[PDB]
């Protein structure tokens, strides 16, 4: 006996969920438009039921806000609407956190209950390269201490406060650095998705996940993520690495075989250990774990018992 | 702005609040049953409203479980009813956690949504004195490592799993040790309250506060808790210390003056440092912070915005 309800591919797919849960052609066009060669069959058979389950929790939290406001005879110091409902998205580099997150942002905005949905990545809260250097942490980008934890906690707290205005900094992956002067403004959305390696990480004191209303961990066999990491790396030889401004131009194209080999070594030396030491242990902390098989198709969902 | 809604005493009192909330006389009689000279005016004027607020969260969770079971077309692997709703209660030694906990236990069982409310203290998860010897930890009794944290995690996990049967050990304060062979059995309650110094403490992997649905922190100025710790040590001269089976039986023989000196020492040397290091840093992780005046009456509630 476990604290999770477990579903295989078959039962999950088996949309007994008696909304004829099917997207329209307008929407499917829109969803192509996040093109990580996105498989619209998974969006409709898997991510749509998931947006639905999460929808039930957001709507529940919204009536609990109403009932509670009514009970407290709605006094001045109580807010006028619910604060943003915050979803955390965690997993290894290259498992597809960002794609999952973008898809949920899109699906969840479909309901009139919560149409304004924001997405922030914790990437924006890494220390600038210059600062990482000052601390001797360059070889540790994406490990817990390479993030300005205070700023990230201030950011999320302010969002949970129901501020009209919360600012995050912006990270360019192209430049391998924080963009000086850039800011993403978040203005009391109904939902805010927060995606990052570290979102479910444990801290001595108050931590970001203490402000999450729901959380998701994207999982896969460690070997399978290695393969996805390697492939994205070779593929980047065009798209990004090719660009002159790319911090990683000194790789831009140096033999497929030698790119495989370097990718494997960056994986084994940085990203894989960050996974074992720091990310995987946060897995049992998620409300929902999604396990994908070799070709990114979901084969197992574990959902915390309500 | 902050993540908290704040009430002072008068505001909380003002139960012109959308429902009449008064206790009946059979209720007030029952509530005297634990009447360590319980202030029954506070019980009806502060704790009743507090239990109502919590009830709203319990009932929300019950509906969400049903809306969710129906969306999932109710599978064999989803449980038939909600699993226990778990409330944590934390704060210093002598701050009145146990009283607080016992007053919400009886009050919450008032509603037919959730009549079966249990109470467990984490004291039952301290290592027995003998195992605490092997480890050189007798001087750290009540510090995070004096607990069998693995068994405490297993116990709370098993309850959140909806199992019919979960056993906690039993601590005797009289004998200053775990009673060998004795067990408290928990059998799928609607609500389980978990009271302890350590309930909201952080750790690297999964931690018990992950499995909570609501949590309370009982608060006061450190001066005042010292005053209550001291008063209770003196008072115990007559009561528990007087028992000849009392592990602290030699404390019965203490003059007032000697008792003040000794109590003041145990405090400023063991309990006060535990408060400052391990217990007080957990205060912002609570859903609700109850602050008490020197006289034991509540004077601030801080509640997390919904
Ligand atoms: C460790 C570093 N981490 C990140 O850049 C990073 C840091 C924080 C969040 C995400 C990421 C990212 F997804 F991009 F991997 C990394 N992990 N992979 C690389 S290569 C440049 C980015 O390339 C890829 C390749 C595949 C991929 F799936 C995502 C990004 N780096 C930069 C780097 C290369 C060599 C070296 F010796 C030190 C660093
Ligand atoms: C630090 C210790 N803590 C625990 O026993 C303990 C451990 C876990 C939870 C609760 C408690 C308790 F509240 F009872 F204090 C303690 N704190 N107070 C004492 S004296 C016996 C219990 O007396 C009181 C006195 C006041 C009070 F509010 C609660 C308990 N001890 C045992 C002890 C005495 C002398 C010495 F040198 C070392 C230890």
């Amino acid at each position: 006996p476990s604290p999770y309800v477990e579903f295989d591919r078959r039962q999950w797919r088996a949309l007994r969920m008696s909304t004829p849960l099917a997207l329209t052609e307008e929407e499917l066009v829109g969803l192509r438009g996040l093109g990580e060669q996105i498989d619209l069959l998974e969006v409709e058979e898997v991510y749509l039921p998931l947006a639905r389950l999460i929808h039930l929790q957001v709507a529940a939290r919204q009536r609990l806000f109403a009932a509670t406001a009514e009970f407290l005879g709605e006094p001045q110091q109580n807010p006028d609407r619910p604060v943003p409902f915050i979803i955390g998205v965690a997993g290894s580099v290259a498992v597809g956190k960002s794609t999952t997150a973008r898809v949920l942002q899109a699906l969840l905005a479909r309901w009139d209950h919560h149409p304004r949905v924001d997405l922030v990545t914790t990437d924006g809260f890494l220390y600038p390269n210059a600062e990482l250097q000052r601390r001797n942490l360059m070889h540790r980008k994406g490990f817990p201490e390479s993030y300005n934890r205070r700023a990230l906690m201030r950011f999320v707290t302010s969002v949970k406060s129901g501020s009209d205005y919360a600012c995050a900094p912006v990270y360019s992956h192209l430049h391998y650095d924080i963009i000086p002067g850039a800011e993403q403004v978040v203005r009391h959305p109904d939902i805010l998705i927060l995606e990052g390696l570290n979102v479910l990480q444990t801290g001595p004191t108050l931590m970001v996940s203490d402000l999450f209303d729901f959380s998701l961990y994207v999982d896969a066999r460690i070997e399978d993520i290695e393969q996805w990491y390697v492939s994205r790396f070779l593929a980047m030889r065009t798209t990004a690495f090719a660009d002159p401004e790319s911090h990683f131009h000194h790789y831009a194209a140096f033999s497929d075989s030698q790119a495989v080999v370097a990718a494997r070594e960056i994986w084994r030396t940085i990203n894989r250990p960050n996974l074992v030491e720091n990310i995987l242990p946060t897995r049992p902390r998620a409300t929902l774990v999604l396990r994908k098989d070799a070709d990114h198709s979901i084969n197992r969902l574990r959902l915390r018992k309500l």
